[PDB]
């Protein structure tokens, strides 16, 4: 601008502000794809993915939350859990779709199975359906000559891909043929990764390594024609990353130098947080722990790759326990229990530096719900991340309680509740008298009857430039519909829109969405 | 912190997170001190400041707003207009409590007037009423030998205090002496300030000088006695002062070349706004324009000394046409309408800067309404300034209007309305039906027999860390009770809470806003 006191240009008044589009308030819907209608026993990326998003179109969300996408743990009763991945970087193949693998000739419509059970995914019977025709769609696109062949070859020759896919499929080949619980129990050779005996896995295994890489091309080429089309409607997918990954996988076997393990490969100390007034001991998750000195050493080079892979997916995504990146809880991993533990210093700052300087610019969401302290806020707003507010933890302390709307800020996003919540039905029908009576005052005492409406209402007129509903409770669903409960191990992940329900019968439900996003700037 | 991966201490998860007290929730009423109940033809700093002050305790209110506390322009149709003061750091005389000076023995019970009507301030009548009985007051003051005129004494010497009080009494001496519309026409001697000429004055207009510092006096022990007694009761006071000063003052008369005026003292430009589409020609105000280049050169002195009287009289304040200090409208001095005309740079951030380094840190609220530039923004986020958000403004254009709600940020300032907006009842009943019922579907399908409640709960359930509230929207009046319309020249700045309306009788209302505020954290 010139100096002051001298003349402005005479078009001085139409210098009007710049409004962000990086702040444009959006509005979304938490739907993981398993929970898709549908005759094979649970959700897929075929025809139900692209009526979900005309669906999200027409009620003028420009948002779709899932879960990782990850193959979930078989291997306890962490049966189909997103947040117990066999890989950070893999694509759960249970959520291919066999009918577009008949479009594509790799699939006969005659191998289809006959309709199976609608209402709930049963962990401990579709791999047993999906998986030999998963395997016979890799093995007839691995012996094909065209478009799709070549494709698969650009594919296991990206340098992006192979950065993790050629070790999680001999990772794959080795857990199948050894077959221990983990790889701290393989044989020398292959425990500690001997460049002859790794030749000689590809030698004796080819074929399940080939099919391994087929079936993960599979699932990239589905998810990229949803995330494409997603993109036509002006959606967004948002997903979703826990900060630690599984010790029995490629990411740590192949990798060891990132992970906090001694000479033999055993985690020194593992994850977990700490009692905070509760139950007398915390929680002991068993994770192992990152080596952020050695990683800040190398530009954190195993961070960027994950990175690359989460935006290989996903336009944006949350970090779950990412107070982690400030400070982590450390258990010595002899002991069963995680009260005895410390505090150990995250890497802060210059781990996003480093992402940012690989990267580029990511929307990462921090995930920042349970007591956390002040260096957390401080880490998440130096990267100017948004964190969450969840109205169900509204109501039961004080006016002072963040999650309460007057207490949110434009730079967050809110929920109802999350997959870890019940629906706002099951949480009203067990939810306290006093905490009811307060809840009903807060939304300027609307009535019991109407609390879906308030609730939904309430995060969509939030000053938070991001507005996440469940899908559960657009449906209008009580407790038999929540995706998970934290303290379990059974009945969990399963929740399926019914059969009854499909996408094109409710458009009314689409238009009430879409009248409150209009008035409340969503659109 | 210690290095990454090192133990953090044992008591880690005791660092909570810090809520600067800065951010703390509030709310408050507008009421002018004219608009005080009471016999005297005008509201005071007497008994009906102490019982309003512990109605909003009562309320659980802890901000008052106050117009210009300024002696208003008697010398057109500006009639008790505080914006179009006589002198910008005097208080109005008008304010002083005739009950508190017979407690102080400065008039006698039988002096006061018999009761006048209590509807409305009569601007005509009422100097010629309370005028001769501040001046008995003062000349009692002035004779008398104890506590307070050693008070009156070290008010008159106090460096800050005779900065602009001895300048001001010179001033209106000469204004009542020579009696010409402006100093413009003085005589020369006078005009320019001879200091013969100004030692002359004393001698010959000692008795008005003395009278004028002790109505000063007056003034501002009254006004430390409110502020006192509402810091007692957790109310901080908000004051308001125009970005321009009159051209016939103290203010420029005797320090002229802060302003833009040629060598015989005439206005070279004058203020105003351009045209933005509205009835041709823009608005003309006429007030003379500072010489931001030479203040830049002295550190901005004058201002800084405006700003300490200021932080004198209130702890927080608006400044009107905020914009001022980004870009200024300037018309020709010789032109009648504001047409023709510039926009100019204002001084930007190092005015506050200076003010910062002379006075320490102010909260100063950024008026910031009508068609406003991105510079204005960024100079007001680059000094963390508050702007303001008029609820009654939010619902005539689309959702992305930025007095909606879900538009509001935290450090803002929010309103129902303004003494320049009709109270909210009034503007309803004026309101067309399209945008009545856009009010009525925003705030989530309320009655508009509720109206005044959704307005009221819209600003306190905000997250702007200021709520205001104007007395008449508690009090249920309609537009018989609004205090300025911005267009006119008769009727305004008169409102007067009714003699029938005592604040011992309010302590429904104080229990109606109370409840609001504790469910709205501002408590
Ligand atoms: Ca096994
Ligand atoms: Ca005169």
């Amino acid at each position: 601008v010139p100096a002051v006191g001298e003349d402005f240009p005479i078009d001085y008044a139409d210098w009007l502000p710049k409004r962000d589009p990086n702040d444009r308030r959006r509005a979304g819907i938490l739907l993981h794809p398993t929970s898709f209608p549908g005759p094979y026993g649970i959700g897929d990326l075929g025809p139900q993915a692209f009526k979900f998003l005309d669906w999200l179109h027409l009620a003028g969300c420009s948002l779709w939350q899932v879960l990782p996408l990850v193959p979930p743990g078989k291997r306890g009763n962490e049966d189909g859990s997103p947040y117990s991945g066999q890989d950070a970087n893999c694509g759960n193949t249970l959520l291919i779709s066999l009918e577009e693998l008949v479009d594509d000739g790799l699939l006969k419509m005659e191998e289809l199975p006959e309709p199976l059970p609608t209402d709930r995914v049963n962990y401990s019977t579709i791999s047993e359906i999906k998986d030999p025709l998963i395997t016979k769609a890799a093995k007839r696109l691995l012996s094909s000559e065209g478009e799709l062949k070549d494709q698969l070859e650009n594919f296991r020759r990206d340098p992006n891909i192979s950065s993790w896919l050629e070790d999680a499929a001999y990772f794959a080949a080795i857990d199948n043929s050894v077959n221990t619980i983990s790889w701290y129990d393989w044989p020398e050779p292959l425990k500690n990764r001997h460049l002859a005996a790794l030749e000689e896995v590809y030698q004796s295994e080819k074929d399940f390594i080939d099919i391994f890489i087929a079936q993960q091309f599979l699932f990239q080429r589905q998810w990229k024609k949803v995330r494409d089309y997603a993109r036509s409607k002006g959606i967004s997918i948002m997903g979703d990353m826990p900060i630690y990954v599984g010790y029995h996988s490629a990411d740590v076997w192949a990798n060891k130098k990132q992970f906090l393990l001694n000479r033999k490969g055993f985690p020194l100390i593992v994850s977990g947080v700490p009692p905070d007034a509760f139950s007398e001991t915390g929680q002991l998750w068993g994770s192992p722990l990152y080596d952020w000195k050695a990683m800040e050493k190398d530009g954190f080079s195993w961070w960027v790759r994950r990175i690359q892979r989460a935006t290989d997916l996903f336009d944006e995504f949350r970090i779950d326990h990412f107070r982690g990146f400030a400070g982590f809880w450390a258990v010595p991993s002899e002991e069963k229990i995680a009260i005895l533990g410390r505090w150990k210093v995250g890497p802060g700052k210059p781990l996003f530096d480093a992402i940012l300087q690989a990267v580029g610019k990511i929307n990462i969401i921090a995930e920042d719900l349970g007591v956390i302290t002040e260096d957390v806020v401080q880490l998440r707003k130096s990267i100017e991340a948004p964190g969450m507010a969840v109205l169900q933890f509204a109501f039961g302390s004080d006016a002072e309680n963040p999650h309460l709307p007057h207490n949110h800020e434009q730079n967050q996003v809110v929920y109802t509740g999350t997959h870890d919540n019940d629906t706002i039905r099951g949480w009203w029908d067990t939810l306290p008298q006093e905490e009811k009576s307060n809840v009903l005052k807060y939304l300027s005492n609307i009535e019991e009857e109407e609390i879906s409406r308030g609730l939904i209402e309430g995060a969509v007129s939030s000053v938070a430039r991001i507005a996440i509903i469940p899908m559960q409770d657009v449906l209008g669903l009580g407790s038999d519909s929540r995706m998970n409960i934290p303290a379990t191990q059974f009945g969990n992940w399963s929740w399926r829109i019914p059969s009854s329900t499909s996408f094109d019968n409710l458009d009314a439900e689409a238009k009430k969405l879409r009248d409150i996003l209009a008035t409340y700037g969503r659109l």
